[PDB]
């Protein structure tokens, strides 16, 4: 809209380009008004789009970003965020970083108080993968994006890198599924997990069959006693019956408690799936080892 965006916003001076994602340009910028840092994601070119850029404007959590503005013309429109130093994705990729229990329980912890209040206040993710866990320059990780650009946005022509977003999708969506809650969240959460244990994506597949496949070779085909209506859904698909291979044998290292919270987060049934608040009470988080502090979190460097 012409009138519910401004077009122009002169405050802000680009520093030097930071990367090319699906649906926007990003870089960095200097706020002249406060001398702060900020990341500007440039979309190319709608009611529901600026109800979903004014609502997340208002919300406030240490561990969701902050989008601080928006300003665009005629074909673009441009979001502007808090700079975000690294993510989970680099952190996970880093051979040089080594991954302690008491590091992967804070990663965990905040991107879970993150989850709590979005879902608190009515609002799906939707798009949770490491590299929308950011993380500042003091250890604090920030739920970002929220597709915003792919709802509204024209593709990115220059993106070259490898679209990654079906690992992290649950089986209720595979199967098509067309109304669905906080499973959703909870499911990429679990993968999310899985990864910082394996450094590795847990289930990465290359079209939606080869991600059930995955999924049940992993985890086990599912019944319609463990998921009723399950053959129900849209997409739904027989596949060879899957055992699946026991969580301790995949998660070599992990304690009963951190298995049981694995567990809770994938389960097939997403009305049985854990909770971002059920998930926070679970003896992972009171059990020792304590997580990392912020300022002692290993940084890319
Ligand atoms: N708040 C931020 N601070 C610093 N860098 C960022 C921030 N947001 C995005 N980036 C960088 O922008 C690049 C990718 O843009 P990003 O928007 O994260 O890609 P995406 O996940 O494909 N989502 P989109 O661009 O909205 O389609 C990466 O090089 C990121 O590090
Ligand atoms: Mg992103």
């Amino acid at each position: 809209m012409a009138l519910d965006v401004k077009s122009r916003a002169k405050r802000y001076e680009k520093l030097d380009f930071l990367g090319e994602g699906q649906f926007a340009t990003v870089y960095k910028a200097r706020d002249k008004n406060t001398n702060q840092i900020v990341a500007i994601k440039k979309i190319k070119l709608n009611r529901t789009a600026l109800r979903e850029i004014k609502l997340l404007q208002e919300l406030s959590h240490p561990n969701i970003i902050g989008l601080l503005d928006a300003f665009g013309h005629k074909s673009n429109i441009s979001l502007v965020f808090d700079f975000m130093e690294t993510d989970l994705e680099v952190i996970i990729k880093d051979n040089s970083l080594v991954l302690t229990p008491s590091h992967i329980k804070a990663y965990m912890l905040m991107t879970l108080q993150g989850l709590e209040y979005l879902h608190q206040h009515w609002i799906l993710h939707r798009d949770l993968k490491p590299n929308n866990l950011l993380l500042d320059e003091n250890g604090v990780l920030k739920l970002a994006d929220f597709g915003l650009a792919k709802s509204f946005g024209d593709p990115n022509r220059a993106y070259e890198h490898q679209v990654v977003t079906r690992w992290y999708r649950a089986p209720e969506l595979l199967f098509g599924a067309r109304m669905y809650g906080v499973g959703v969240d909870m499911w990429a959460v679990g993968c999310i997990l899985a990864e910082l244990l394996l450094r590795v994506p847990f289930l990465p597949g290359d079209s939606d069959l080869d991600q059930l496949t995955r999924i049940f070779e992993t985890l086990g085909t599912p019944t319609e006693e463990q998921w009723p209506d399950m053959c129900s859904l849209p997409d739904y698909v027989t596949f060879k019956s899957f055992p699946g291979i026991p969580l301790h044998h995949i998660f070599s290292a992990a304690g009963d408690d951190l298995l049981d919270l694995i567990q809770g987060l994938f389960l097939f049934n997403p009305c049985a799936r854990i909770t971002a608040t059920q998930a926070l009470k679970m003896k992972y988080f009171s059990n020792r080892p304590g997580p990392t502090p912020g300022c002692q979190l290993p940084r890319p460097n």
